[PDB]
């Protein structure tokens, strides 16, 4: 559990140290800042912030981490396109807040990942339409995406989400009606502010 997270960290970091993810040492020691261990034996999240990441993720080094649960990669400068997180099978948390990922996700992204139940992609400049799969999952419960550019419309909740309790989308570039099957729901704290087009909702506007 040492070589692929120091694989990890070898890619591009220009504010702060390792310090260190040494590759003779086990990473569940609790020395390893920035790492998470279930049960302390097994990796099971990645913890790193405000380092300045400017590389690439290489996902394949951390599908070899049969346990990774949780990624919390926030404020740093990782661009390009959103890395292919669904490779990993049991991620519950992804949380990349103030990025700079660009592009538009595949609508399919999220058709392999049951178990994401947090989706935090804020501030980053993604783009076009967000994936119809990701309003599919019955198991996301916090889904905060404002501050891009997604345009489009919002892609309809399946009635098989039964957790969904905090939904931002605000300040995009989102035109349809909202969809009421989001803004029915009495548990939400939903967000829509900010979207010019954007009609129907909570928001006093219709739609039309
Ligand atoms: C994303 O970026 C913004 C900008 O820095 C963060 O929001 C600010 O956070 C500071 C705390 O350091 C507050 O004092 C400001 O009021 C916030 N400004 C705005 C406009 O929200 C935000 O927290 C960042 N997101 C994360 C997850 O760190
Ligand atoms: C990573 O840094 C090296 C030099 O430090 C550079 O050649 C390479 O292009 C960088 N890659 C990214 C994705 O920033």
């Amino acid at each position: 559990s040492e070589p692929l997270v120091r694989f990890k960290r070898s890619v591009n970091i220009t504010k702060g140290d390792l310090n260190s993810w040494r590759t003779g040492t086990d990473p569940c020691n609790g020395k390893w800042f920035g790492i998470y261990c279930q049960k302390g034996q097994t990796v099971s999240g990645i913890h790193v912030t405000r380092l300045g990441l400017s590389g690439t993720i290489n996902i394949e080094d951390l599908k070899d981490l049969p346990n990774l649960r949780t990624i919390r990669l926030d404020n740093n400068l990782l661009s390009g396109p959103l890395p292919p997180f669904f490779k990993l099978p049991g991620l519950k948390s992804l949380l990349l807040s103030n990025n700079s990922f660009s592009g538009e996700i595949a609508d399919d992204f999220f058709k392999e990942t049951p178990q994401l139940k947090r989706v935090f992609l804020d501030n980053n400049r993604l783009s076009g339409k967000i994936p119809a799969s990701l309003m599919q999952l019955a198991g996301l419960e916090e889904l905060h995406m404002q501050g891009n550019q997604f345009t489009g419309e919002i892609p309809p909740l399946t009635d098989g989400n039964k957790v969904l309790k905090s939904l931002d989308l605000s300040n995009n570039d989102l035109e349809g009606e909202i969809p009421i099957t989001i803004s029915d729901r009495k548990n939400l704290e939903m967000k829509f502010e900010g979207n010019q087009r954007l009609c129907g909702s909570p928001l006093n506007i219709e739609c039309d």
